[PDB]
C-alpha cells in the first residue's frame, strides 16, 4: 500500500537510531558478560533483543507501505570502557531518541498514517521503560555504592 | 444490632488511623519500588493490603452496630523522603495509633462489646507486629550500614 | 525522566478523582453486602479494586514523571442512603470524572507525552464500561421494578 | 450441473429472508444486551446464527445449480422499540417466510428437484422452531407479568 | 452514554461499509469453494467473519452511544466472476473504505471521543491486514502465472 | 412384507446401475493408482465403496419387498483411457442414472412407499455429489491445465 | 589474556562481514515474507540468524583476547530487487568472505592461536552450508523454472 513519503522517511529516522542501540547494547551485553557481571549482561543482553525487534517492526512497516528500510546506514555507537560510563551511553542514546520518535508519531498524526503512529507508540512506550530502568541503575550507584552496586550485577 | 454510641464513635475514630496508613504505605511502596528497592517495595505493599483488611474490618464492624463509617476524613499523611525517613513515619504512625486501639479495647470492655474487642485485639496482634518488623529494620541499618542496607533490598 | 509541570499536575488531580471513587464503591460495596445484596456487593466490590488499580497507574506514572503523588487530598464522597441512590452517586462521580481524563487526553497531545496519554485512555475505556452497567441497572431497576430488581441481586 | 430456473429463483428469494433474518435477530440480540437482557440476548443471538447457517446452505445451493446468488437486495427489516415488539416482529417475520418455503417445497415437487426439497424441507423444520420459542416467550409475558419475564432474562 | 450525534453518524456510515464486506466476502468465499479452491475459500470465509465482528463493535458502540444502528441500508456490492476479478473487488472495497476510517478518527479527535477513536484505530489497522494480503495475492499472480497461483490454492 | 410390484422393478433397475458404477470406479481407481495418480485413485477408491454401499441398501430394501435382487445384469462399462476421458465417462454415467432416480421416487410417490422413497431420496443426494465433484475436476483441468491439474493428483 | 594483535585485526574483519551479512539476510528475508513467499523468507531468517551467532563468537572471542569488538563499520550491502538477484546477492557474500576465513584461520596456525583457529573452522563449515544452499536454489531456479520454485517458496 502506497504510503507518504515524509512518513516512510521518519520510520528510516528511527529505524536507523535503532540499529545503532542494537550493535551498542549487545556489545556492551557481551562486556558485561566478560567481566563476569552476568545480571547486567543478561539485562543489557535483553535490551538488545528488543532493540532488534523494534528493528524489525519497523522494517515490516515500510515495506509494507512500499518504501524501502535503510540498514546501511549505522550512526555513531557511544561505546564505554566501564559501568557506569556505559550505563550513561545507553541513557544518552535512549534520550537523543525520544525526539525522533514524538515528532515521527506528531507527522502521522498529521498526514492520517494512524497504523504507523500506533506502532511507534508503542516502540516509545518501550523506550520509556529502558530509560526508566538505566536512571534506576544510575540512582542506585550513588545510593549504594558502585562497590556493592557491582557485586549485585555477579552472577 | 444496634451497637454503643461511644464503641462506634472508637471504631471510626481506629478506621480513619487505617485508612491513613493504607495511602502512607501505598506510596512508600511504589516509591521503593521506583527506586528499584524490590524487597521493601514488596514488603510495604503487603503492608498496605494488610491496613485494608482491618479497614474492611471495621467497616463491617460498625455496618453492623449500625453506625455510619467514615472514609471521608484522612489525616495528616506521613510521607518520608528517602528509606530511613520512610521506616521512622511509618513506625511512628504504627505507634501514635496503638494508644487509640488499647483506649478502644479498654472501652469496649467497659461497655461489655466483647466482640468489637476481639476484633480490635487482632488488629492489635497485627499492629505489634508491623511495628516488630519496622524497628528490625532501623536497627539493621545501624547495622550493617545504610549501602549494605540499601544493597540486600534490591532483589 | 522529568516529565511536563502541567501534565503532571493533570494526573496528580486525576489521582483525587480514582481515590474519591475507592472509598465510595467500597462504601457502597459493604452496604449492599451488609443488606443481603450479594451481586451488588460483589459488583460493587470489584468496581472498587479497579479503581485502586487505576491509582496505583497514576501514582507510577506520576513517579517516573519524577513528581509528588497526592493520596493527601480527598474530595467529597457521594454517599448513597438506598440502591437506587447509590447508583445515582456513583454514575455522577463517573460522569464528573469524564471531562477530566479528556481534558488531560487532550494536554497530553498538546505537549507531545504520548505514554501519559495511552494510560488515561485506558482508564478512560474503562470509565465508560462503569457508566454502561451503572446506566444498565438504573434503566433496569424501572422496567423490572425495584422490588425485582432488589431481589436479583440477593443471590 | 443446471438446475431449473424457476427452482433457482425460489431459492434465491428464499435466501433474501434469511438475509433479512440475520440483521434484525442480530440487532435484537445487541439490543437486548445492551439493556442488560442476557438471556435474551444469547438466544437471539444463536438465532441470528442458525439464518446465517441458513442463508449458506443456499448460496451453496445456488450455486450448484448453476444460478447467481443475490445477496445484493435487503428487505424490509421489522425493528422493535421493546421486547414485547421486538418478539411480535420476530414472529411476524418468522411467519411471512413460511408460505414462501411451503411454496418452495411444493415447487421443487413439481418439478422433480427432490435434493431441494429435502435441503428446504430442513430449513422448514428449523424455522417451526424459531417460531416456537417466539409464540412461548409471548405467552410466558402474560402468564407471569412483563416485568418478571423481564427479570428472567437478566442473568 | 449520550455521544456526538456526528460520531454517531460516521459510525453508522463505517457500520454499513462492514454489511457490505461481509456480504461480498461470504460470496466470494463460496464461489471459490465451488470452484475447488479450498484455500482460497477459507481465507475468504475468515475474511467475511472479520468484518461481522467488525460491524458487532460499532453496532455495540452505536447502542451505547445511544444511536440508532442502521442494518437497514446496504451499499452496493462488487461481485467478480474469476479470481483474479474477485481478488481486485476485494481490494477495491477495502481501499474505498480506508479514508472513512481515517476521515472518521480524525473526527472523534477533534470533539473528544477517544473511546470510539481507539475503537476505530483497531478496525483500520486490522484493513491494512486485509489490504496487504489481497495486494500479495495479485502481485503473486504475477510472479508465478494464473494457473500456478490457482493450483496452490486447490489443497 | 410384499411390496409394489412396479417399485421393486424400480429398484432393481437403479440397482443394476449402481453395480456399473462399483466395476467402473474400481477399474478407474486402480488405473489412477496404477499410473501414480495418489490423490485421483483414492478419491475414486471411496466413490466405488460407495456405490457398493448405495447397492447394498437396495438389496436389502428389495429383499425385504420380497422381490428377488438381480446382481446377474451388468450394463456397459464406461472404461476411459486417460484422466480428461475417465472423469467425463463417471459423469456420464452419474448423469444418466439420475433422471432414473428420479422416475422412481417419483413413482414410490404415487404407489405411497414413502420408506422406499425415502432411500432413493439419500441415494440421491449422494449422486449429486459424486456429479458435483467430478464437474469440478473437469473446471478444474481448464483452470490450470492437465499437467498441472495432473501433478497436484500425485501425492 | 592477551592475543595475537594481528589475530585480533583478521577476527576484526570477519566480524565485519558478519555484520554485513546479518543485515543484508534481515532485509532480504523480509522481502520474501512481503511478497508471500513464505518458504523463503523463513530460510533467509535463519540463515541471518546464523550470522548474528557467527558475530557473537567472534565478539566473544575479541574480548577474551583483550582486543575491542568493532561494530562500527559496515560494509556495502548487497540488496536486490526480486527472488533471483537476492539469491545472487547472497552467494556473492559468502563467496567474496571465504577468502578472509581461510586467510584468517591460516594466521592463527601460524601464531599457534589453535582455539581461535578451531573457531573459525566452525564458521567456515557453516558458511559452505549457506553457499551449497543458495548455489542449490539458483540451480533449481533454472531446472524447473522461475515460476514453479516461486510457487513452491509460497507455503
Ligand atoms: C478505603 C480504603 C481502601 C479499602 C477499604 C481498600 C480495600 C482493599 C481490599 C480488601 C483489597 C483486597 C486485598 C486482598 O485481600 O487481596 C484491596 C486490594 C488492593 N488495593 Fe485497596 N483499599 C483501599 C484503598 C486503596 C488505595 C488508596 C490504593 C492505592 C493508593 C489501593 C490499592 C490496592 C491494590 C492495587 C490492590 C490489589 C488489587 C488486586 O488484587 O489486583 N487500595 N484493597
Ligand atoms: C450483515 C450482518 C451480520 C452480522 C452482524 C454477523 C455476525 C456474526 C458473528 C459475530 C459471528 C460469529 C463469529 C465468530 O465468533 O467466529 C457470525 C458467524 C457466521 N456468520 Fe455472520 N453476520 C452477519 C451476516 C452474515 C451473512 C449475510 C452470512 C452469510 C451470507 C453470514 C454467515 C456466517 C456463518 C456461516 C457464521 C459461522 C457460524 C458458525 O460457526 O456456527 N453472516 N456472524
Ligand atoms: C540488522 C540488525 C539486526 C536485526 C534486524 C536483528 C533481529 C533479530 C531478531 C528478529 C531476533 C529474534 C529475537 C527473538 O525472538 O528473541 C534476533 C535474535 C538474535 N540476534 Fe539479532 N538482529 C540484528 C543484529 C544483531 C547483531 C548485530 C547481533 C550480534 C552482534 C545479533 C545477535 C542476536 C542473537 C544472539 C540472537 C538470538 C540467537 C538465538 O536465537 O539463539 N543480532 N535478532
Ligand atoms: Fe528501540
Ligand atoms: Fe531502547
Ligand atoms: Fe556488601
Ligand atoms: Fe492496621
Ligand atoms: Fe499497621
Ligand atoms: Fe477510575
Ligand atoms: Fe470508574
Ligand atoms: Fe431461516
Ligand atoms: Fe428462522
Ligand atoms: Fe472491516
Ligand atoms: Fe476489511
Ligand atoms: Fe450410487
Ligand atoms: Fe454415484
Ligand atoms: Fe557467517
Ligand atoms: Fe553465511
Ligand atoms: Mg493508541
Ligand atoms: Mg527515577
Ligand atoms: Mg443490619
Ligand atoms: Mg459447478
Ligand atoms: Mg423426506
Ligand atoms: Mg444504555
Ligand atoms: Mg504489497
Ligand atoms: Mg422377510
Ligand atoms: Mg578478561
Amino acid at each position: 500500500m502506497k504510503g507518504d513519503k515524509i512518513v516512510i522517511q521518519h520510520l528510516n529516522k528511527i529505524l536507523g537510531n535503532e540499529l545503532i542501540a542494537i550493535n551498542q547494547y549487545f556489545l556492551h551485553a557481551r562486556m558485561y558478560e566478560d567481566w563476569g557481571l552476568e545480571k547486567l549482561g543478561k539485562h543489557e543482553y535483553h535490551e538488545s533483543i528488543d532493540e532488534m525487534k523494534h528493528a524489525d517492526k519497523l522494517i515490516k512497516r515500510i515495506l509494507f507501505l512500499e518504501g524501502l528500510p535503510n540498514l546501511q546506514e549505522l550512526g555513531k555507537l557511544l561505546i564505554g570502557e566501564h559501568t557506569k560510563e556505559m550505563l550513561e551511553c545507553d541513557l544518552k542514546l535512549e534520550q537523543a531518541g525520544l525526539p525522533d520518535l514524538k515528532a515521527a508519531i506528531a507527522y502521522c498524526e498529521s498526514v492520517g498514517d494512524y497504523a504507523s503512529r500506533e506502532l511507534l507508540e508503542d516502540i516509545l512506550e518501550s523506550e520509556e521503560d529502558h530509560i526508566d530502568w538505566l536512571e534506576t541503575q544510575l540512582d542506585l550507584i550513588d545510593k549504594i555504592g558502585l562497590e556493592n552496586y557491582l557485586q549485585s550485577q555477579m552472577d
